[PDB]
RNA sequence: AUGGCUGUCGUCAGCUCGUGUUGUGAAAUGUUGGGUUAAGUCCCGCAACGAGCGCAACCCUUAUCCUUUGUUGCCAGCGGU
């Protein structure tokens, strides 16, 4: 809301001519964001975020870029909500029949590696066995508890992740994602202008987003 | 006209399916890409996520040792020839 003015982002030298409206002009051959667009247009994503939350819609948060890889973890999992950090497996929300078995298997093997094989086989079969489970666990993580289809995506970055918003539009799920002077707004459900690749930028919409959603938990 | 049983390519490393996505469609992706192996063997990336038949292992023989038994098999230490 006006409060630090430090997500100027500018993301490249030229732009995308559908970002027009939300543009303000440089003279050192970069694109400003007008954040006179930028503040109500969040909190309209925001009051709509707090509408869906009341029914546990189980929000999930897709931050894949190495900058909000871990902010994104924190302000997800540690506070009431799920995640997706590492790359978008293709298809994990319109192939989850298939998806899902996956889950069943890093949940089978995380409960046989707390009590069970130590030496019933091969040490390097479970050095295997560890290596597979570190593979699926970094890739497939808080998704792990998910009962099905979410009801919402905030999805951090705006390009990088096309497939993730194409697969929420197959779908009726809407889309709260960030995006850049040089990403696509066509298909998001919720523009919210602004620089993603920076660590105060994504730390701002993952605390305001946090708080909103611890808020209306219940 | 067939069953069964064989050779061959070739013991070559390939051949496919389910779901998802791409294309009006035939089809494609997976199975491509950077390295490595004898092998789509393995790792990392990746609109792909998994599975099957293949490869490897599971099997017989040979290279060393230990245990059990000592015949029609053996003769190191003991005595007679
Ligand atoms: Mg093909
Ligand atoms: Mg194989």
């Amino acid at each position: 809301m006006l409060k630090a003015g430090v997500h100027f982002g500018h993301q490249t030298r030229y732009w995308n001519p559908k970002m027009k409206p939300f543009i303000f002009g440089a003279r050192n051959k970069v694109h400003i964001i007008n954040l006179e667009k930028t503040v109500p247009m969040f909190n309209e994503a925001l009051a709509e975020l707090n509408k869906i939350a009341s029914r546990k819609g189980k929000i999930l948060f897709v931050g894949t870029k190495r900058a909000a890889s871990e902010a994104v973890k924190d302000a997800a999992l540690s506070c009431d909500q799920f995640f997706v950090n590492h790359r978008w497996l293709g298809g994990m929300l319109t192939n989850w029949k298939t998806v899902r078995q996956s889950i069943k298997r890093l949940k089978d093997l995380e409960t046989q590696s707390q009590d069970g094989t130590f030496d019933k086989l091969t040490k390097k079969e479970a050095l295997m066995r560890t290596r597979e489970l570190e593979k699926l666990e970094n890739s497939l993580g808080g998704i792990k508890d998910m009962g099905g289809l979410p009801d919402a995506l905030f999805v951090i970055d705006a390009d990088h992740e096309h497939i993730a918003i194409k697969e929420a539009n197959n779908l009726g799920i809407p889309v709260f994602a960030i995006v850049d002077t040089n990403s696509d707004p066509d298909g998001v459900d919720f523009v919210i202008p602004g620089n993603d690749d920076a660590i105060r930028a994504v730390t701002l919409y993952l605390g305001a987003v946090a708080a909103t959603v611890r808020e209306g938990r219940s």
